[PDB]
């Protein structure tokens, strides 16, 4: 168990896209963004590592290691300060993604927390939840995938705290995504990303499924809501990787060749829930998948459960 990095209240992230469709990256700005947010990404990467090692069994130390990192940032009031904007709201997005990754690690290692630790972390996770959720009160922020990733931290905090109010708002974020699916299967805000249209349909499917799976922790079958819709979106994503023909036309760009990776590991869960599961064998074969912002190892979590008992 290493030592936790500093939990600054303040974030200064850097947007790195150059075109309106937010699909062409500036390399100079991505390297600058990577360095600016190295401690946020490092915090998520370790605290998920500690959870994966915990879920391997016979390693209560790793679980208690993450709870030390999470408790340290809790008392630092980390990420609750200034979200510095330079050329966009990339800092806000990092708070959304880092909160999620944090809330997942606490959801997964919760059982080993002391009472000083449960109080510190949960109070922090709810005080983050309020912050990230207040961001989306401004109607000028389109509620695209970014909105649905905010639900990862809200949902995990809700289930971890057993807060029925946070459960509903979290359900509202998921349902808002499911409602955004169009009859042809498209999410029009993800479809407007051109050469990354498939990629962002994939990236949009990840928090929706993961939210639905944590709802299973409380016996709720969220795939019931607007049943069949998420299948349509999930199907196009699986179709797009074999043949990007549809995505090419509906986006007006030639999709960017790419193998499924990391966040696209939502398919490890959804294939257990779909009516037509063998359709996702090709994506499943690209595994295993691991993503700190969704809790860690999605392939194992789909087999052993999000929360190891």
């Amino acid at each position: 168990c290493p030592a936790p990095p500093p939990g600054s209240p303040d974030i200064r992230a850097i947007g790195y896209y150059t075109d309106a469709a937010r699909s062409v990256i500036d390399p100079r700005l991505k390297t600058q963004n990577d360095a600016a947010v190295k401690p946020l990404n490092a915090f998520a990467a370790h605290v998920a590592k500690f959870a994966d090692a915990y879920a391997k069994g016979a390693d209560e130390a790793a679980g208690r290691c993450a709870l030390t990192w999470l408790d340290a940032w809790a008392r630092s009031g980390a990420m609750l300060g200034r979200m510095a904007h330079v050329n966009n709201d990339q800092s806000d997005y990092m708070r959304q993604w880092t909160h999620g990754a944090a809330a997942m690690a606490y959801l997964r290692t919760q059982a080993l927390a002391s009472e000083q630790q449960r109080t510190d972390i949960e109070t922090w996770l709810k005080r983050l939840s309020a912050a990230n959720l207040a961001y989306w009160d401004n109607p000028k922020h389109k509620r695209n995938n970014h909105y649905y990733w905010t639900g990862v931290g809200i949902m995990a905090t809700a289930v971890a705290t057993r807060d029925d109010t946070l459960l509903n708002t979290a359900q509202g974020i998921y349902r808002a995504g499911i409602d955004a699916i169009e009859p042809d299967g498209r999410l029009p805000m993800e479809m407007a990303r051109k050469r990354l249209a498939l990629h962002y349909h994939d990236y949009a499917t990840a928090p929706l499924v993961l939210m639905a799976e944590m709802a299973r922790l409380q016996g709720e079958d969220w795939y019931t809501y607007r049943q069949g819709a998420l299948e349509r979106l999930a199907a196009r994503v699986a179709d797009g990787y074999r043949d990007p023909s549809w995505f090419n036309t509906q986006s007006g760009a030639v999709q960017e060749t790419a193998t499924p990776k990391a966040s696209s590991g939502w398919v490890e869960f959804y294939r257990l829930r779909s009516p037509d599961p063998m359709r996702f064998d090709a994506m499943h074969a690209a595994g295993p998948f691991q993503d700190p912002r969704m809790g860690g190892n999605l392939t194992l979590m789909a087999q052993e459960g999000i929360v190891p008992l």
